[PDB]
Order: structure tokens, then C-alpha cells, then sequence
């Protein structure tokens, strides 16, 4: 009888925006949505409603507010049965975060591919454009703890678990094109590096600590994903607004045996989109949920997020025909010299039921492929295959992992494979080995083959001696570095330079500052003497005569690496704040509605206080949040309506949201009295990027649109130095 | 690689007869819903291709990948990598008690409404069917040691009712060895395999075991069960099963009833003999998990009655012991036990670790209708049996391995934990809450479907470590036990003890023993220091023996043999054949066998195919040393060529075995040449049929004297055999 | 409660039966190596110590649960039992997947002479050089709680505590093994082990899935020849070969490498059981050769290998 | 049990007393003690005993609770005192 009589606690089983209800498990918030990893899971899922609150034993409880106790001051009993497995099962709820991407978001999906790719693999998955397999896919950060935050400037994860009518496909993926280093068994001194130092445990998703500069200082090979981090591309705007990357050169195997190279790549159809670095360390303290709550809520509009898998494809006679290793993971193939060619669609239409069950637990192995695919001896791939397999041991508590509901696929599997903790399969099969005559050796081995062909590995070559030793192939460094910051925006440059800048200020050795400066004179000079200016440091004149590494295959530049050369803006799924006052100009508030809804983007409606405001002309207005309450860190744009603008012109933290929004290049639109806040933002004629007009004009709306199709106003950049926000 | 038959009949079938096999393709059609639930989980393997774990399929399950023929094996191989991983990581630890167990499945029905005593739903309908799984265990042995110890049992029955699951967890004794569960570690230790070497495994029959009985004199009750031929029972099927500790019954009016469970074995009480029990230990150490997974294929189905000793409330104070104290037991004849139900076990597991090893029991399930009592060895074990699940069975989610499920609904606020299963909807994780209008919901205590809720028992007290001056008595129940024995039992009881302390190594310590003995039963006492060279002094001769138990000066259900209980179906008789057999005396013993559900097994000096006289073509089912005597009710021979077995040492020894253990023993015709090597007069004795052929009467009399399981008038005369 | 003769062992050595087995460091305390003196700082003693709980603190009395009352129901505020019958609780770990039983004891290896002309491994560099060891000897099918004297293979693993790491050669008493690639090792495995419906049998081949798996198998009746001879049944660890099985190599300073095969010789020679015999033994004495390994080491009857 | 994975958490150094500690209990995962005590259980008589029980006392006695009187029925139940 606790629920509220207006059934306001339900939220509605139906697309809504952002705030409109609470947030709800995604077989409640849509259940009409489905696929067969999805429709697979139901066995599992436990409902609530109109069932008696029982033990684990099917035991109902008659009182859940009390311990069974001697007297009613009494001490508590050891039999109280009830009470100790309740708190048993709490004090063992958690198991081991990830050693690294502990901190993801998640959600369900389908993919499709628009043609058959059967001429170059004869993977299932990729077989017809009619065939449809599910996925789940984890976004994650790479430093940080389960509870840290999403907007660090960090690497994001974009691991993609395919479940095909042939195995369980993993394509674990970053979203930059190259990792730091080449060699897998370097991977814990370089993870160990950035991680948080070991006397103190600080500091929690940030690279900008000694220990991390220090081994980027000493290993070289680490500049090239170092530049990608130190760029925009290290703080996204959402997950929705990033590249993917499978960084590894793989193999596609056709029916006929041939071996095609490839490297993936996701496309997101909504473009990419960064944050700025103020910005974003600020929102991990305003909301350090904002990508995790960002995609939910897309999702449970609709705003579905869509990725495009693309395939770079290089001959095998091919392999050598580059300036750089293929098997080299420091190096990209740059677009200009092999394209991307369009393979299929990724849409992710769902969200999990329980975030534990499915998202914490989903375990992801590059290692996990299937007939059609195949590696590569990259040397930090070859070390990958083995750690996904082990770590899962202890991570999900056995080998028995794949029997973990989301983990398991969605095709059939039987094996000879027994026990182990917290195994679920009972085996009939009266044989746990092969050969076997007392089940006629079944289940039975497969021959390779065209369609449903058992796995063989390529018959690639292999001849040398046993050493360990880094191939001399590998041994260049900054060209690739080079090539990343000539093909940046000029203003994508000053990003970058003020990452570096910001990240060695927090380094307190200051020779550790110097040597990364001396790294930078190798890879552009202008890039390192800006940073040395910001550290107070002087080139040397033989830092200065150092010769510019040469560039990648002829090119001075290739666009494709900058988030912004080529504009890829959509709005949809875009969110504005709408700064309200107590009587709202009706009019504007209308017009501006109805173009955003036009062009499906979302708005909030904010006020010094939350509850109700009425409009000029009675209308009632409900308010999603206070100006403090939803900061202008957590939109796209800034609209102000007119109205008793008076009430709100001497706000301070409504004009502090205007000068927070106009420093960190959001597009701001006001109407009427509204422009007379254009004084706190340092404005009269006007400029780029503040829409002004009489009134909402449906111009008006179409210059604020325009604008944010451009997601910045990267114009304004000379002007926000001097404004104290 | 392929099949020839490979494959067993679903059908039942004689132990032997074809190979063992998984209950669900055993005998498919054998149901409950337990049974049914489990469907969900069930892996077949028939016309499936061979995979990964991630499903995909598997070219070459025959080599490594690496780098040519000779080469190294390459890290990219992650078929290998996963098989290999599965292997290394197959195992779990055992329980830390009763780690040896064999379980099956089966169902529970009342004969009646208990609804006057109880309110539990299980109890309430006879015609409600409750599905059961249970475990049977030894103590003190690892999950690879013996079958046939001398050790404790353990019954433990797990009901999947309506309400909850309830657990029964009892072992073969009526009482245990220690009053108090802080005492368990100590008491466990010590008969346990010592720290320093690890040794011995399935005995008692060492130092720290016998120091800690002579120092804890509330041991010797339960010692004395275990001294006796109780403590190495011929099956499970046939010992007695107690709850052990009093517990309680709470009816719809809130009425408490004092309750002791009992299970009745309807194949009766049977029990091995020391020699050949810790002999059986050798030739087969699997063969009581054995002879119950056949006996259910056979369709020889263990049955057992379950039982109530029941006590009024105002009757808690009404003996001269107390009802609390698990060192006690309750003699039937101040209060008889009442048949409730029947159990029956109908089918065999498929896979023995996703089932029998990974079963969780804990004395702590019960469901509304019963509770527990102050019984101070209970109050302890309640804690423990969940604790002990957390590292056994990897985390807090025990109950979502398929065996442990219930049936019944569960759903709660319970969240996470390792290897989580349920996948919750519920938008609340916490009550009360309004967001899911505070669903799932608490439900008050009814006469059906009620919530559980304890009784409210008046406590007053203060708060100490202090054990009841009421449980300071531990002689009279030992020395009860010991006057309701037969002479035979008796004897055996001398020679368990005589035996075990034979092998301690500190005489101090067997000379301590002799004297709490003393205190018991001085014939008893007298009896022990003669086999081990001690001598009794006159204070020892002087002690006075213990009270009687509320004026008892015997009670025969504390004896296995002493009222007869014995049902021949499912037993086995060897048949020892001759490279001639007379068809005639083979086709009647068959007969009258089958007629009477005994099982046979035909051996010979060899392996394959003998030829009886009239062309018939004998199987053999296996050697005379492959399943020697110790694994046989009775032996039978028949006549033919007997000349041909005559002269054989492994022939005559069959005999002289099972003669020494008390076996019926059939001689036909020719075979009577045989009582020579066993030293029996022409005329014969009783447990020797003997005849010209295998008449009518000639199988009547083996029969009758199995139904008495043992012949007890042999004993003077097996001292002089030697074998 | 100790006898006042105090006959409950004498730290010399003694010959089997004739007093209690103990502890080795309280068995021979004189007798040291390396290993053993480092291990000194985790050795728990007992006498002259207070009964504590594992925080250090002093009980009283550890026969009873704190109870409201005498005959009352026990407490949740009880730590000191909880503590008790938690550790109780959680004593047990997964046995080994392979030879789950088994004994060892510690001992010490020298090289008769200098072997730098054919390895440059530190252990075997100048003669009579003493490195530690630690050895475990057992079956291989079996559980932890199954029987010394079955039918097996058994197991001869050795730990040397040398001064340039620990090398572990990790051998059997036989010189080859059942299969010739390790990805068959879990079905070859499976097959030998108790079957899996019913778990039968324990520590025997002697069932219809080792049988099947090895006629279907002839690479594996190499071994399988070993394992049904008397081999399959030592006398004693004492009286059994030791095999690495498998050619390594030795390297040497110049760099030069050569093949090699490891033995274990046993000075008291090669002696077998008879099946009859050491099948019974299972139940007469299933730690048959756990226990005679103990008392040799109390007799002063070392195992001594070549 | 499950956080530092088992019953000897108390010998992962920081967690270590400083004081003594001697008790009956043995193995558990990853056990660092090894214990030469010839007894894992008492009473017993093979180590006479040791380690032993101490009676409570003003100084470095045995822990033994208040003897603070119970008196109620088993209940569930919130002390309206509470509320
Ligand atoms: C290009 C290089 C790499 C990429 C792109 C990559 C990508 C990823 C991603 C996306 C995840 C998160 C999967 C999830 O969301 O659950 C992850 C986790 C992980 N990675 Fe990597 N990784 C790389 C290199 C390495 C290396 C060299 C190692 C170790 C040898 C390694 C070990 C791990 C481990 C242990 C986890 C956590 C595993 C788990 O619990 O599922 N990674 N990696
Ligand atoms: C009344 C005397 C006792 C009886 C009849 C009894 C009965 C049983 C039985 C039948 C089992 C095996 C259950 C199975 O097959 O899984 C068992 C296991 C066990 N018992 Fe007891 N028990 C008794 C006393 C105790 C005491 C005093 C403790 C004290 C803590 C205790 C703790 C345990 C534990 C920890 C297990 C292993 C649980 C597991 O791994 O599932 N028992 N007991
Ligand atoms: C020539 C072949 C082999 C020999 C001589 C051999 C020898 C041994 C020995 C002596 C042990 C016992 C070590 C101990 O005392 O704790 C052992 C354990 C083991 N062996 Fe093998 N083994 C062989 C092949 C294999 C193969 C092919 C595998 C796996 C692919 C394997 C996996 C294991 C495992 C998992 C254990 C358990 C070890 C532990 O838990 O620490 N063995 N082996």
C-alpha cells in the first residue's frame, strides 16, 4: 500500500527524454524490444510483483524489520536463520573489478551487415545481410576503479560481444586506432605506471602523475597513443560520439584458404564529438555518472546509438608495401593510403535489466573467434590471448564463466569439458573423453569447411630462431606522432599542447618534465615549444636542430584523424538547458519546443527553484532542476526565453551558467530581454555563436540548430581567456 | 572411434547385468518435479558437434597448435588454453565432514494429515508428493576414501515442499559424541587423520582420537554405536537414520510439540562383520555407493518410514535425562516412534559433481510448522553449515546451482554475489520501498502459506559459557545400550574396541579407556583389558554400574538383530559355476531366486563363456577373485564337473571367506565334497544347505536363512578357521 | 592430563612401533638445512602459551557457547565461537586436479663432481655442494583421502632450493608417459578417473572408460604395459625409479646444448608388491607407504636416490 | 572471508597481533603457521594440554562475557522503547 495513488512511481513503458520519468531495467522500460541473446535470458530473470518476500529456500518471511532476539532488549540469537543469510549474501555481493576497464557502461544491441562478405571470410556473422546477431557491447575508461568517473581524460574501451550461430565472437576494441606499446609483456609495467602509485594508491583515472610520465620519458613507443590521449579524443562528449578501433591487424580466411589482413574500425553515425578538458574534469565532480546515465537515457528515448563496422583490407603479398609494421600496435594504416569500406550496422537498442548480472559480470576475450577470422603474430595480440582466459578465474570465480547467463551463447555448445566451481550443466553424456566408443565418440569433431566447418588456424609460415627480441621494424617512433598532430584542426593543437601542459604541471620531479619535452622536440618542434613555454622550460640549441622524422608514406597530412576536419555533426539526441524565469513569454517557449522536437533534440527546463513556474499566459511549467542542480557541463546548448527577466538577471548562478556554457564554446541563444544578459558573457552588435533575435523566431531556432550541428564554436576560442568562469 | 553393445537398456536390470548409466537415460520415464525442474540444465551430447565453451565448433581435438609437426606449441592457441583451464580448475574443496556421500532422488508422501501436531504444508496432505534428494556420507574420511568403514553415517534428506526446502540432516546414530558445538573442532581434530604425518584416513583406530574419548567421557555413548556393528552397515538401505537432536513442532494454534525424527529402513537393519568390512575397504572401496546406484537400477528401490518420537511441552522435564542433551537418546520403549511417511529412492543421478558433490544441506532450512530447541550441538551447527557453503561452493548463490533450487517461489531483495544467475527486474532492491509498492512483499504467520515466525519460547538466564549440570551423566545411556544387545553383539562390541585401542600406540591411553569402561559395563570392561594385557584393580572391580534409564533394563530397538527385520529383495548370491554345470540345479536356484527379487552373479576360475551340460551357454559375470565373497549375501554352488573347481585354491577360499563372515552357504550334489575345506561334519549345522540336487526345499532353506542375513550359531567355530 | 612417566617420543631415532611419530622438527630438531632454518620464522609453538584466538586474546573456557541461561539458546555476540568453527568451517582446499595423494619430506642433494663443462645450472657447479629439497611422492588417479598401495602410476616431483631459483623436475616412476600431446591429457584424465555418472571407480584403471580409451589410443600402451607389471604396485617410495620422462636440455657457459633425460635411482634398489597383496593392503593399511615413509625417516632409514 | 579469501586473514602481516596467539585451529587457504603442537584438538593429554585455558583474572586472564541477566520470550519484535 506504499505506492502513490496517481501511480507516479511507475514509470511509462514508452520512448520518453531525458528526466521526463525514472530510469527503468530494459525488459520494464521496453519490453516490446527483443533478439535471441534477449529472448534466450528470460529463462533467468526473476519479476517482484505479487510475490510473497521469501529466504533463498523458499521461506516466507513474516517480519523483515527484526532480529530474533531474547526479549525485546534482548541480544540477538545465533538461530535466527533469516537474518544471517540476509546478511551473508550482503557481506559477499561484491567480486573483483576488472585489473583494468573496471569502470563500463553496457547495453544490448543487434548487428547487421548491408552485403555478404563470404568472397573474403567465411565467417557466419558476416554471410548474408539478412542475418541478424545480437550483441552486448561495454564501453569503459581504462585507469580507474568501478566507482570512479566517466569523463577523465583517459583511453575508453569498446568491447563488442557478437553472439553468432557459430561461437561468440569479442571484438575488444579502444577508441583510438593504437595502443602504447608493443609488447605484451610489458603490459603490467606500463599499466602499473599510469595506475595509481603504490605507497599512497593516487591518483584515480588520471595519467597526470610522475610514474606515468616517467615510463612514457623512458619507452618512446608509448608518444603515438600518448598524442591520441593527450587530443580531444581523450574526453569524449558520449560513447555515442566516438571512433572504435580493433588497433590489431587480424586475419579474414575465405573458403578457399585465402588470408585477407584487416583492421577494424567502428564509425559512429551520430559523428565524434569531445569534450574540452576544463569542462570535463569539472563534470567529474558535477556528475561523474554523465556517459553511463548519458547512454541509458539515449536508449531509453531512442536515440539509439548506431556504429557502422568498417574494414581497412591489405593483400597478403601486401605486407610489406608501408613504411611501418602492420604488426607494429603503435602504428595506424592511415585512411588516405588504405580505406575504411563500410561492412555493416551496430545498433544498440537496450538496456540491461540488473547492471551486476549483466554488465559487471559479461566477460570479453580478444581470443574469442571464429571460423572466417584469425590472428596475427602482433606481439601484443599474441600476449592478449592469454590474460582474458586467466583473469576470469578469479575475477568471475571459476571456469565455469561462460555458464554466467550473459556470457553464454546463443548456438549450441557441448564439449567433454566437466565440473569445476558453480558448474550449472548437467551432462548426460555417458563419456567425459574422445575418442569414445560408449557414446559412438559423440560429440565429434568437425573438418573445416565453407559453412558450420570446425576452426583451423591459417597455415602462416613461421621460420627463426627461439628469441626474445623486438624486431627492428618496430624501432621508430615519432612519425606516426607527427602524422596524428599535422592532420589536427589548429585549435585541435592548442588541445592538445594544453593537455601535455597540464598533465607535466602536475609532475613533481621536474627532470621528468624535461625529458618528455625532449621527446616532443623529435616528434614536431612547434608542438614542443609550446608546451615548454607553459612549463617554463628553454630549448636547447640542439633540441632545436633536431630533424623532423619522416613522414608516413609521402603524407603530410590525413584528415580522418581529426575529430572535427571533416564536420560528421548530428543533433539528434542533443540536449539544451532552457533557463526559465517566473513569467515566461509563452511564444518563445512554444516555438523554441517544437524545433527542437523536429530535430529530436532534448530539452531541460531549469530554475532557481524546482516545482512549478506559469507562463504569461497561464500555461503551468514543470521544472526538470535548478540552474546548480543540472549545470551547463551536462548540455549542448543554452536557450533563454523572455519573459520577467528581471527575475532572474541578477541570479547568480543563472548568469554564472551563461559564462560557464560561452567558455567552454556551447552555442547560447536569447530572445528578447534575454540579450541583456549578453553584459556577463562580455558581448552588442553580437558575435558567432550567440543566437539573438526579437523572439524565438523559428530563424532564431534554425541559427541555434545550425550551430549545433558544429557541436562548438571554435571561433570563440581567442575571446574566453579574459572571462573568469 | 566408433560403437560396436556400448549402450545399457532403460530398463531396470540385475547389478551387473549391463552398465551403469545416468538416471535421466537409465530410466527416462522415472519422474517428479525436482526431477523435471532440472530439464533446464540438462546437456545431451547425440549427433552434437564438438565445441569451444563459446560454441565453436572444433576441427582437430587430437594435437597442439604449433609451429610445424616438431615445433613449439604456440600461446594463440585458446582451444587448447580453455580445455586445459576447465581441467585445471575441475576442482572444489570437499566438506570438511561427510566428504565421502553417494545420493539419489526420490519422493516423500505422509500417511496421513499431521495438521494436529504441525502446520508444515509437507506434512499436511498424504496425497501432497514431496520430491527428496539425499545424501548418504561416512564422517571422518576424505571424498576418495572407502565406503565400508568403521565411521559414523551420515542421512541427510533434503524436501523440496511448497513452503521452502527443508533439510533433515541425521546420521545412522540415535545421539552424538559432544553436547556442546564449541567443541566440534576439537572433537573433529582428533579423530581426524593427525596434523603432523596425515594419517590415518576412515579410522578412528589412532592416538588423538582414543586421548580425547578418555579425557571427554561424554564421547562414549556415540562410541559405543560406533564400537558396534552399527558402525559398518552391509548398506544405507538397511541402518536406521535419526535426527538426533529434539526439535519442534508448532501446529496452527501456535501449540509446540517436542519432536525426535526417526527413519525406519524397510529392507531392515543388516550390518557387516569387522574382518570382512575392513577387508571390503581393499577389494571394493566404492561398494556401498555401488550397491545403491545398482539396487535403484534394479528397481530394488531404498525405502524408509519416517518416524516421530513425540513429547508434550509439559513432559520436557519428565526423564531422568535431559531431552536437550544430544548424548541422550530417547528409549522407543518410554516413547514409541509413530509412522508419518514413506520414502521412496526411485532414481540415480545424471552427472555425480554437478549433483551429489555440489548438494548443499543445512540443519537450518526448516519451514513454518517446525523450529529448533536450546539443544546447545544444534544451536551451534546452525551457523556453520551456511558459513562452510561460502568457500565450498564459491560465494552466497549456493542455492542457484540447480540441485540446491527450490521448486517452490523465491524472491527478495538479495542482490549480486560471485556467479549470479537471477537476472532482477525488480526496480527496488530494498524494502520497504513504494517504487515497486514494496513488492516483493513480508506475509504474517498463518495455518497455510503463512510467513515463518519462532515460537515464543520464555528465556531467563544470564549470559555465560557454563554447560547444564543436567548433561554431567555419561554412563547409564552407554551402559543401556550395552544390556540390549545380543551375546554376539556384545562380542562384537569387545572386539571393535579391542581392535582400535590395539592400534594406540601410548598404552596410558588404552589402559584410560579401560577405565571409563569401568563405568559402563565391568563384563564389557573386563572383556577389553584381556585382548589388550591390562588388568583391572580392585577399585575398577569395585565401581558401580550407572543408573538405569527411567527404570529400563533393556531396549530392544537398540539392537540391530535382536527382533528380526530382514527382507531378501535386492540381496545377491555368488553362484560359483563348474566348466559343466548341472542345468537342472541352475534353473531351479534362478527361479527361486527371481521369485524372491535375489539377485545372482555367475563366476568362474575365468572370464567369458562356460557350457552347461544341456548346451546351455553361461556368461560369466566375473572371477572368483574379481568379486570375491566379501561383495555376495550367500554363495551357492551347484553340481556338474565339480572335479574342475575341486583342486582350486580361489574355489575353496570363497568359502572359507564367507564361512568365517557367517555367510548361508548352498552346496548341491557333488559340491558337498566342499565341507571339507571348511571343516563341517557329514551330517551338516545350520547355515550349510545342503542336498542331491536344488530341490524346492533346498531353495527355501537358503532363502529363509537370508532373511536371518547372518548365521549367529557359527561363531564358536570360526575362531579355528584360517582365513 | 600427561602421564607422570612422560611416555607420551624421544628426539633420537627410533625403529617403527616402537614409540609415537611426531612432528620432524620435534623429531630431530639437530637435523637442518637451508630450507628448514628459513622456515623458522612461520613455526608455531605450544607449550608454556595461553589458548588464544587468532586477535590474540585469552579464553577462559573452550568447552561451551555463551548461552542466555544454562540451558538457554546461544548468542550471536559470541565471538570466540564463531571465530572456532568459522576457521573449522573453511580448513579444506581444492585437492590437486592429478596425484591428489600423496607424501613427501624434505631432504638435501650435492652433484658428485662439478658438471660446468655440460650445464651452467649454479646447483650442479662444484662437488658436494649442498642444495635443499623438498619431495612429494604419489599416486596419480586417486583423491587425497584414497589408498597408498593401488594400482597407478606414481608420482616423483622434487623441489631444489638452489641458489639461482627453484627448479622443480617433475617426474614419475616410470619413464614415459600414456599420450604424446598435452591437449588429450584431460580426456586421457577423465578416462582413468572415476566415471562420471556415479564417480566409480576410485584408484583404479580397472573399469570399462580407461579400457575403451586406451584400445582406441595405442600410443598409450607404452605406459600401460608399465602400469600392469609390478611397477604399477612399489613395495615402497624407497624402492621405486624416478623418470623426468621428457628430453630437456642442458646449456652450458659456452652456450652449447645438449639433450638430456632425468633418473632417480634408488640406492635400497628396485621391490614390488604382488596385486593380491597390495590390493588387500588398500584396506588393511590404505597409508601403507605414507607411513612407512615416516617411520624409514624416524629409523633413520633415508631415502637415498642417485 | 570472501574480501582477503579465507579463515587466515589474521596472518597477512598489518592484520598480525603483536601479542601471542596459540589455538587448536589448522589449515584454511594459504596457511602461513605451520604448527609443531603434536595436538590439534584439547583436552589433551599428548601436549598436556598446551595451549591452556586462562581463568579470568584482574590482569591477563581469560575473556569471560558480564553475567547479564536475560529474561523475554524469542521474538522479532522492535522495543517500543525504540520507536
Ligand atoms: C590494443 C591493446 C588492448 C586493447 C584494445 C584492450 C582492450 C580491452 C578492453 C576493451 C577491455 C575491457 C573489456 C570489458 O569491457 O569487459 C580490456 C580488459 C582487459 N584487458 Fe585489455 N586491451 C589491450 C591490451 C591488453 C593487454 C596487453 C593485456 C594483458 C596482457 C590486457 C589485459 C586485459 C585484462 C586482464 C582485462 C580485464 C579482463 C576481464 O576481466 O575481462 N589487455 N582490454
Ligand atoms: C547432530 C550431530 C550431527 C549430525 C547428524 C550432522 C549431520 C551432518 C551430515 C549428514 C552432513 C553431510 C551433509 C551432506 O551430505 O552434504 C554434515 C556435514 C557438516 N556438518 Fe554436520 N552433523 C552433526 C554435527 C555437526 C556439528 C556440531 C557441526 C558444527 C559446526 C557440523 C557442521 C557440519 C559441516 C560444516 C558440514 C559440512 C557442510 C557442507 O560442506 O555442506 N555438524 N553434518
Ligand atoms: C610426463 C607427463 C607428466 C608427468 C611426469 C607429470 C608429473 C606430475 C607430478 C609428479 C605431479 C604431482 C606434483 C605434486 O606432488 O604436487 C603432477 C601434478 C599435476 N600435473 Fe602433471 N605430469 C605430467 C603430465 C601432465 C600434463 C600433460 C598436464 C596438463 C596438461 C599435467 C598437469 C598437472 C597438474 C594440473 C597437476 C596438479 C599440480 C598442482 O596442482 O600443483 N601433467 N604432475
Amino acid at each position: 500500500s506504499l505506492a502513490p495513488e496517481d501511480g507516479s512511481h511507475r514509470p511509462a513503458a514508452e520512448p520518453t527524454p531525458p528526466g521526463a520519468q525514472p530510469t527503468a531495467p530494459g525488459s520494464l522500460k521496453a519490453p516490446d524490444t527483443r533478439n535471441e541473446k534477449l529472448n534466450s535470458l528470460e529463462d533467468v530473470r526473476k519479476g517482484s510483483e505479487n510475490y510473497a518476500l521469501t529466504t533463498n529456500q523458499g521461506v516466507r518471511i513474516a517480519d523483515d524489520q527484526n532480529s530474533l532476539r531474547a526479549g525485546n532488549r534482548g541480544p540477538t540469537l545465533l538461530e535466527d536463520f533469516i537474518l544471517r543469510e540476509k546478511i551473508t549474501h550482503f557481506d559477499h555481493e561484491r567480486i573483483p573489478e576488472r585489473i583494468v576497464h573496471a569502470r563500463g557502461s553496457a547495453a544490448h544491441g543487434y548487428f547487421q551487415p548491408y552485403k555478404s562478405l563470404s568472397d573474403i571470410t567465411k565467417a557466419d556473422f558476416l554471410s548474408d545481410p539478412n542475418k541478424i546477431t545480437p550483441v552486448f557491447v561495454r564501453f569503459s575508461t581504462v585507469q580507474g576503479g568501478a566507482g570512479s568517473a566517466d569523463t577523465v581524460r583517459d583511453i575508453r574501451g569498446f568491447a563488442t560481444k557478437f553472439y553468432t550461430e557459430e561461437g561468440i565472437f569479442d571484438l575488444v576494441g579502444n577508441n583510438t586506432p593504437i595502443f602504447f606499446i608493443q609488447d605484451a609483456h610489458k603490459f603490467p609495467d606500463f599499466v602499473h605506471a599510469v595506475k595509481p602509485e603504490p605507497h599512497w594508491a593516487i591518483p584515480q583515472g588520471q595519467s597526470a602523475h610522475d610514474t606515468f610520465w616517467d615510463y612514457v620519458s623512458l619507452q618512446p613507443e608509448t608518444l603515438h597513443n600518448v598524442m591520441w590521449a593527450m587530443s580531444d579524443r581523450g574526453i569524449p562528449r558520449s560513447y555515442r560520439t566516438m571512433e572504435g578501433f580493433g588497433i590489431h591487424t587480424f586475419r579474414l580466411i575465405n573458403a578457399e584458404g585465402k588470408a585477407t589482413f584487416v583492421r577494424f574500425h567502428w564509425k559512429p553515425l551520430a559523428g565524434k564529438a569531445s569534450l574540452v578538458w576544463d569542462e570535463a574534469q569539472k563534470l567529474t565532480g558535477r556528475d561523474p555518472d554523465f556517459h553511463r546515465r548519458e547512454l541509458w537515457e539515449a536508449i531509453e528515448a531512442g536515440d539509439f546509438p548506431e556504429y557502422e563496422l568498417g574494414f581497412q583490407l591489405i593483400p597478403e603479398e601486401d605486407e610489406f608495401k608501408f613504411d611501418f609494421d602492420l604488426l607494429d600496435p603503435t602504428k595506424l594504416i592511415p585512411e588516405e593510403l588504405v580505406p575504411v569500406q563500410r561492412v555493416g550496422k551496430m545498433v544498440l537498442n537496450r538496456n540491461p535489466d540488473n547492471f551486476f548480472a549483466e554488465n559487471e559480470q559479461a566477460a570479453f576475450c580478444p581470443g574469442h573467434i571464429v571460423p572466417g577470422l584469425d590472428f596475427t603474430n602482433d606481439p601484443l595480440l599474441q600476449g592478449r590471448l592469454f590474460s582474458y582466459i586467466d583473469t576470469q578465474i578469479s575475477r568471475l570465480g571459476g571456469p565455469n564463466f561462460h555458464e554466467i547467463p550473459i556470457n553464454r551463447p546463443t548456438c549450441p555448445y557441448h564439449n567433454f569439458q566437466r565440473d569445476g566451481m558453480h558448474r550449472m550443466g548437467i551432462d548426460t553424456n555417458p563419456a567425459n573423453y574422445e575418442p569414445n566408443s560408449i557414446n559412438d565418440n559423440w560429440p565429434r569433431e568437425t573438418p573445416p569447411g565453407p559453412k558450420r566447418g570446425g576452426f583451423e588456424s591459417y597455415q602462416e609460415r613461421v621460420e627463426g630462431n627461439k628469441v626474445r627480441e623486438r624486431s627492428p621494424s618496430f624501432g621508430e617512433y615519432y612519425s606516426h606522432p607527427r602524422l596524428f598532430w599535422l592532420s589536427q584542426t589548429p585549435f585541435e593543437q592548442r588541445h592538445i599542447v594544453d593537455g601535455f601542459s597540464f598533465e607535466l604541471s602536475k609532475v613533481v620531479r621536474p627532470y621528468i618534465r624535461e625529458r618528455v619535452v625532449d621527446q616532443l622536440a623529435h616528434i614536431d618542434l612547434t608542438l614542443a615549444q609550446a608546451v615548454a613555454k607553459n612549463l617554463g622550460i628553454e630549448l636547447t640549441d640542439d633540441q632545436l636542430n633536431i630533424t623532423p622524422p619522416p613522414d608516413v608514406n609521402s603524407l603530410k597530412k590525413d584528415p580522418s584523424l581529426s575529430l572535427y576536419a571533416i564536420p560528421d555533426g548530428d543533433v539528434k539526441g542533443r540536449v539544451v538547458a532552457i533557463l526559465l524565469n517566473d513569467e515566461v513569454r509563452s511564444a518563445d517557449l512554444l516555438a523554441i519546443l517544437k524545433a527542437l522536437k523536429a530535430k529530436g533534440v532534448h530539452a531541460k527546463l531549469l530554475y532557481s527553484r524546482m516545482g512549478e513556474v506559469t507562463a504569461d499566459d497561464g500555461t503551468v511549467l514543470p521544472i526538470a532542476a535548478t540552474f546548480a542542480g543540472a549545470p551547463s557541463l551536462t548540455v549542448d546548448a543554452v536557450i533563454v526565453p523572455c519573459g520577467n527577466i528581471a527575475d532572474i538577471a541578477d541570479n547568480g548562478d543563472a548568469n554564472y551558467y551563461l559564462m560557464e556554457a560561452y567558455k567552454h564554446l556551447k552555442p547560447i541563444a536569447l530572445a528578447g530581454d534575454a540579450r541583456k544578459f549578453k553584459a556577463t558573457i562580455k558581448v552588442d552588435q553580437g558575435e558567432e555563436g550567440i543566437v539573438e533575435a526579437d523572439s524565438a523566431d523559428g530563424s532564431f531556432m534554425d541559427e541555434l540548430l545550425t550551430l549545433m550541428a558544429a557541436h562548438r564554436v571554435w571561433s570563440r576560442i581567442p575571446k574566453i581567456d579574459k572571462i573568469p568562469a
